């Protein structure tokens, strides 16, 4: 249960992290994107990247979509780093990326949401979306669910361009959300969690949460993992709001979360990285992973990839 490989990382803070198969894609605040080999620890290449801070990364199959602070959205081949198609991108900072099938949905800090076709790069839908910075973006089955810094949550159907239903949203900035079937679940920075009906719009469940000022959220099935500034990492049920397991959490602000099967990984602002099993509540591992705030976590098949504010990228084994 140690590190699998040693990666050099970046010369500036890690701001985006993606992990697929045995390849890690990392973006830094200086615009640099690096492609790593998890099996050999060597970097595949230095991507020419963006001239601005990489803000989001999407890595699916062999195609990675990267957005930056200058509004560019690039689609390129993981094997060569070569641009596959040119997207016009947004005029404001890219703040959210979603990637499903051959469609890319990008959110911006001005509230705009654009829908691209990675086959032609043509702009499919370019709506104003929100009057606030888009903070969350989930896209599945030609349905886009977006959240914003003002607490608004919207549901669009790609192609039609209009909204399917209207949701009351939250009184606080959206931190994460998810959706499937009849249910849209969203979480705001004030700890509230709201479960919506994708066709009715009714607030089916409205919980105030068990923390004040949550920083990270994660949804897997009907279970929420919430990290807060006071260091508390909590696991509770979407249906009733009852807590499902007691974890001690960190003594520093939670800045990153990861959730896969029965294992929750949390990063804190002091660099510590703890790993629990959600069933037994037992701390599988705790480590001072980085000397700086953990800013991104990726977890696939008992492998934890972590990014930090000093630019270090590390690969852990469960």
């Amino acid at each position: 249960g140690q590190e699998l490989v040693s990666l050099e990382g970046h010369q500036s803070a890690i701001t985006a992290l993606a992990f697929s198969k045995n390849i890690v894609v990392s973006g830094a605040a200086d615009g640099t994107i690096k492609v790593w080999d998890i099996l050999t620890g060597q970097l595949l290449r230095d991507h020419d990247g963006h001239q601005s801070e990489v803000t989001a990364l999407q890595f699916k199959d062999n195609i990675v979509v990267s957005g930056a602070k200058d509004g560019t959205v690039k689609v390129w081949y993981i094997g060569t780093g070569q641009e596959l198609v040119s997207l016009e991108g947004h005029q404001s900072a890219i703040t959210a990326l979603a990637f499903s099938k051959n469609i890319v949905v990008s959110g911006a800090a001005d509230g705009t949401i654009k829908v691209w076709d990675i086959l032609t790069g043509q702009l499919l839908r370019d709506h104003d979306g929100h009057q606030s910075e888009v903070t969350a973006l989930q896209f599945k089955d030609n349905i886009v669910v977006s959240g914003a810094k003002d607490g608004t949550v919207k549901v669009w159907y790609i192609g039609t361009g209009q909204e399917l239903v209207s949701l009351e949203g939250h009184q606080s900035a959206i931190t994460a959300l998810a959706f499937s079937k009849n249910i849209v679940v969203s979480g705001a920075a004030d700890g509230t969690i709201k479960v919506w009906d994708i066709l009715t719009g009714q607030l089916l469940r409205d919980h105030d949460g068990h923390q004040s000022e949550v920083t990270a959220l994660q949804f897997k099935d009907n279970i929420v993992v919430s990290g807060a500034k006071d260091g508390t990492v909590k696991v509770w049920y979407i249906g009733t709001g009852q807590e499902l397991v007691s974890l001690e959490g960190h003594q520093s602000a939670i800045t990153a979360l990861a959730f896969s099967k029965n294992i929750v990984v949390s990063g804190a602002a002091d660099g510590t990285i703890k790993v629990w099993d959600i069933l037994t509540g037992q701390l599988l591992r705790d480590h001072d992973g980085h000397q700086s705030e953990v800013t991104a976590l990726q977890f696939k098949d008992n492998i934890v990839v972590s990014g930090a504010k000093d630019g270090t990228v590390k690969v852990w084994y469960i």
